[PDB]
């Protein structure tokens, strides 16, 4: 699997047909941004792809002097992402950076989004990234962490695999040329349970976290840094 | 409780009222249909408990392709039953529906491949909820499923507050306050006694369910699926 030009071309339709609840989570990210993005601060869209989460945050910022930093290590994604974000006017500028989220600093951040990105790192790298995000968020800041989950209960995992299978069938996933290769990707991805995600978030320092969305085997957590945090 | 009544006024506006106030509701109705396609077995019954106008019933009914099933839709509101009868009568399908005016606390659950409590258990007194779940587990056939969808409470007050505010913002975005019923509906929500996800899971385990999981959530609303072991 590579996030190449072909993937960047079909990405919005690929993700729509394969991630149950994706558009709801994009909407939820924007709603959160209205309440959590602070004046004069930064928001990070980590593994931004074509910038869908970036643009949903950006439409919901009504403060001056914010900036969104959208980062992805796929050159094809970045090229399309920069052009795509340039198509829409807003007062908040976006820095679209080709780079690795394992390396980038998190500074003066009121919000950070990992919208189906952490799953692409090696499992052993996940904690360091979440630790870095917690440290770089300002007090009162929020992280949104959306993932495909695994399930400890194998019978429940099977049911949710089947539901995902039926969802893809209902949405004509197999019409897409990329669908076999995407399925091959998902078959080798290493996903964590909700409990595992909550534990890492706690370990990184987040004083409050919770699952705020789920649909079958996909979902999203929101984690808040306390307003009185050190 | 309070001054809330499920009268003809509420029955008229119900679909719009729920759409503007329950995040995820239509997604949960679609998921119930998807589950029915896999779980509703030939020659068995499905129960829609607290059916209101039949939305969950009809989603199940459209996803049964066996010729010898039956859906039993039960509600104790005369207004909601009267409109539910007429609403279900508007749509053709092979599976018949028995629309029964009655109390879910009293109804027997027999030969059931699937039971739905789609925003209904929250209306019982907390002390009555286990008995209903126990009865549903016992009445499910092996391999059967329960869908239990609720507004949830949250132990972490900061999280509870965030999800309250998100629900507030969702209602604003969807023009909830345009509805005449909105203030009375909010009053109802303000007196209903909701449980946490962990509390629901504990009742389901205590009833006998060998497998349960949250399979949907959106802000402070969501749904659990509980499976009875096969054999
Ligand atoms: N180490 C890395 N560093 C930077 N980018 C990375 C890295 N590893 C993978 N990527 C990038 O992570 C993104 C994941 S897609 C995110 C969807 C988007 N957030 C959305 O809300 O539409 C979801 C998916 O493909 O399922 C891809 O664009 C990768 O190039
Ligand atoms: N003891 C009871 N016995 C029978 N019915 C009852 C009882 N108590 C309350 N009800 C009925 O439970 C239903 C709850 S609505 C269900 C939505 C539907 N399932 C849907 O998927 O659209 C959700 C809402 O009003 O928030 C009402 O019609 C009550 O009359």
């Amino acid at each position: 699997w590579t996030f190449d030009e072909r993937v960047a071309e079909v990405f919005p339709d690929m993700i729509q047909r394969s991630v149950p609840g994706y558009s709801n989570i994009i909407s939820m990210i924007g709603m959160l941004a209205e309440r959590f993005v602070q004046p004069g601060t930064q928001v990070y869209d980590l593994g931004c792809s074509l910038g869908a989460a970036t643009l949903s945050v950006r439409r919901n910022i009504h403060h001056d002097n914010c900036k969104i930093i959208a980062i992805d290590n796929s050159p094809a994604m970045i090229e399309r992402c920069r052009r795509h974000i340039d198509a829409y006017k807003a007062p908040t500028p976006v820095d679209v950076i080709e780079g690795d989220i394992r390396d980038i600093a998190i500074e003066n951040a009121s919000m950070v989004v990992l919208n189906f990105t952490l799953q692409f790192l090696e499992p052993s790298e996940r904690q360091a990234l979440l630790d870095k995000i917690y440290q770089g968020l300002n007090p009162g800041g929020a992280l949104v962490l959306s993932e495909k989950f695994s399930f400890e209960d194998a019978k429940v995992g099977e049911l949710l695999f089947n539901m995902h299978h039926d969802f893809k069938r209902a949405n004509g996933y197999s019409e897409l040329e990329i669908s076999q290769k995407r399925s091959m990707l998902e078959n080798v991805m290493l996903t964590d349970s909700v409990e595992t995600h909550k534990a890492r978030l706690h370990k990184a320092g987040f004083e409050h976290s919770e699952l705020w969305f789920q649909c079958f085997n996909f979902g999203s957590l929101v984690a808040l840094k306390a307003e009185d945090a050190a």
